[PDB]
């Protein structure tokens, strides 16, 4: 496991992975999901890793399709 | 024997499984994902399983939260 | 005079209308949004209009694009 | 004085404005929609305003709710 660019933890994340349909944390490196799980993912973080405490909130992947642009920056 | 209620196949489906971030088919049994993969999932289907040929459309989970209402039926 | 088929009210709705970026109600007629605003929309209803209380939920148009299939079975 | 921070144009943009349900461009100023319309919106841009050609893509507002975190960066 490489040092991830970002780790979101302490949340509710649906994965669409029959093995573990729901996790509380996910690690992202170069735009790719490198790990999913719980607080233990934090063991991979260094000073360069950005961390987001989801504060028990649900988290879902941003709409990502080649035919639609998701307008960001509103409110 | 485990039989899914619905099987969406021949599409593009993003998952948060690091080992399989993109599949073309997903199986659903009473509201939960039972399996993901390719058209081999259709071998698990039976007369009762609803099957949807995504015709290469991207499949995304609909907004599913008690605080959100998805407005249906707009043309 | 137009009477909407449906009115979704008491919600939180973004419009992309600079005049009123957020409203609490929307009126639907033959699949089209024919009005946006607040509770005053309910004055346009008749017994045939279906009124739905959004219960303060944030209401978002369903994603409808020919290239996307929104899974509703979950 | 007050200039747009971003301008998306040449796309397909649905608005909940009954009088103008569909536009191809929108102007965003400090998180707020300032204007909607066509290519003419580019005339309101300075050099600091970020501009994006949607290349005919459909543009949809991002999910913005305090109960949900939209994972960015893929």
């Amino acid at each position: 496991m490489n040092v991830p660019d970002m780790i979101l933890y302490n949340g509710k994340i649906t994965t669409l992975d029959p093995s573990q349909p729901e996790v509380s944390a996910i690690a992202i490196t170069d735009g790719l999901i490198t790990a999913v799980g719980g607080d233990e993912l934090l063991n991979s973080a260094t000073e360069k890793t950005k961390k987001i405490d989801l504060k028990r909130k649900r988290a879902i992947p941003g709409l990502n399709d080649s035919h639609i642009h998701v307008i960001r920056g509103l409110e």
